[PDB]
DNA sequence: AGATTCGAATCTAGATTCGAATCT
DNA sequence: AGATTCGAATCTAGATTCGAATCT
């Protein structure tokens, strides 16, 4: 479908420029209806992997920093004091030894 | 000055609808071309933002090390859980089970999506 | 770019029934060529796997399943500190950590933020 | 039997490597329709693997669901300990504990950590 | 050379409608610009025909006609006048012009020599 | 609604020679596709026209194969009638009709015509 | 030197055609190649001589001309043989009837292609 | 279909020379293959309008010489010559007159 | 002898773009 | 305001050509 809009000569000019921008990005076949229609698109949003990828970072480090905490207090509890194994000066360290190895399976 | 721009049907009725809603709260002068007009100048402003301005590895990265680091944590705190006074009270704490009973959830649901059976792939 | 491959019947047979399949799956603008390009992107990305594979890593797949393994450990780790911290005195004295009203809680937070995306 | 396909200029590039590649390694007689050859048999076999799989094999979007699910699950649950911990004797007793300290800290960690990548 | 036509919903409908028609008659590879040049031919045909017209002649069809008209007209006659000739007392008395032998001969010329052609 | 044909240099040829023709006679908006669109409402007309006359119209073969017949008979009638004539003892009176004469004469006739053209 | 040509249905029926034919005449070594070879040979003999070497126009005038003449030729005849006293004597050509009889027969057979409720075209 | 024959090279020659001819024609798209094919459809072939045109104008041609004697000898026929209308010095130029005119109507 | 591969190429087919233009 | 004409154009689609080449 083709929509004909009358712009004010701003817009019209910052139009033409960004096919200009285009073409010379390489990007051959820019063109004004061709340009407008993406700025239309756009103009309009004023699932989606990047909104889920930031989502799930925050839970996470969420957790991580959470479980820190957790992890410092149940040490604190005298159950844990007396069964001499839970010592932080030491598990602690083994955690990150346990993140690295893992990390570095893939990296 | 007039332009003309050849759009996909989804744009299309996306315009004609705001058209029509504007006419429905009294924007009389409500039209196609002034409506398009009013979205580029919208798309332009944003455009320009993004103009003065994600790594998939580097993310990969992070994460799985925060997740491992939740685990070995939650290793640790399950441990210590167990050890707790009102915990071996109740009986239903038992780490000889509790453990393997985890270990056999982890296995079924990885399973869910990484049946043994379908590898190679 | 256009590509000219001479297959053997088989292969042939095979693709032009995809074809024949799609449109029947209402997937009108099947074609050949439409067709044989799907499936030559598919075979370029095994290829690559493949190719990945025999060399260094990476691996999406291996690695997707060792975050899920992870997760799932973990979502059953907290499941049972969450009942044990329900158990401590402190917990019970406080009024505010009754099993019978966070779990459901944490399950509608669960939804929702599901939900979000879904 | 000879099939056309329009495939786009990744593809294109990726085969006409690959018949480079070959050549190089004495394959003498590779070329352009050959590969795409070899390349849609193997593009074949795996349709037709994934065909048979369950459901069909991998599902992104069902996996991204559950992982959504666990971590939000395990997110609410944390919460929730969290907070039976500060409430255990010996939390207060150290001082250190303040719930009301290490509840934004914990936010401001989030935030910092999600702005790495957005 | 192409040709872009922006014609009326009528005249579209009819020559859609002629496409089918054919295929309909085993015209196999009947198609929209494949009917239309045919079309283009025919209305070049009569506009020049009509042109032709009021101009100057020529015109195919008012010979074709006169010519049929004069053979005919010829052929009536010379079958009179050879039933004449036969009823010459010359003829009859040389007894080779017995119209029960002759007219079959020259019935049998016909034959022959149209189907040669035909 | 707007229609592609793919026709030949001729057809392409009259028709931007109409065009011309057009706009110098005054009718400014002559276009290609406006006078191809012209055309095909022509084109359709007498297609119907033919389609509606009777065994639908004309039929050159038909008509040439009638031609062929009535001249092949009034050959055979005229060289009966021929021989007749001779047989007239008028012509044998004047010694001006000796059939072996006349006879290769007219065959001669004949050859030297069909020559002019073939 | 190898030629490769790309033929119709038509000529390769043909030849491979002759092939059969020919095998079939004790020609053992009767071939494709073989066998479009000689057609080849033979079409370029006969190219050669049509370059070595039709005006509708002028072609129509003439046959209009000799039919035009032969119809002025036998109405003469015609009203001849009609005055032969073996004519008059059978009572059967009767020009006053012949005539118009003939023109019917013409008038008939030209509606048969030139019908008059069909005219305009 | 597409043939492979094994020619020698006399014929080749010819035949290139063939198509380097026609392209020189204005014939673009002369080619090996494509000439070889109208040489072969040539050779094989060692209705019909030209066989058919020629057909007739035999017959019109043999016709029309046939009327012509048996005009004359019409024409001495003893109720011809008494009638006193078929005086072959004005029937004949009669005759030419109708041809002429008829010719006429078309050129 | 002819099967078959190969890729540059040309063509009819028709969907879709583009922007200049005229008339609402 | 937007309908619609116009023709240059580009694209996917697949049939068909061409001749160089290798293997029967």
């Amino acid at each position: 479908p083709k929509i004909q809009t009358y712009v004010n000569n701003n817009v019209y000019e910052q139009i033409t420029d960004l096919v200009t921008i285009r073409k010379q990005e390489g990007i051959e076949e820019a063109s004004l209806s061709n340009v407008s229609s993406m700025l239309l698109e756009l103009g309009l949003r004023v699932f989606n992997q990047m909104e889920y990828n930031k989502l799930m970072l925050e839970n996470v480090s969420r957790v991580r920093a959470m479980c820190t905490e957790i992890l410092k207090m149940s040490v604190l509890n005298q159950e844990s004091i007396a069964s001499g194994n839970f010592d932080y000066a030491v598990i602690k360290p083994a955690i990150d030894k346990f993140a690295r190895e893992q990390v570095s399976i893939f990296f």
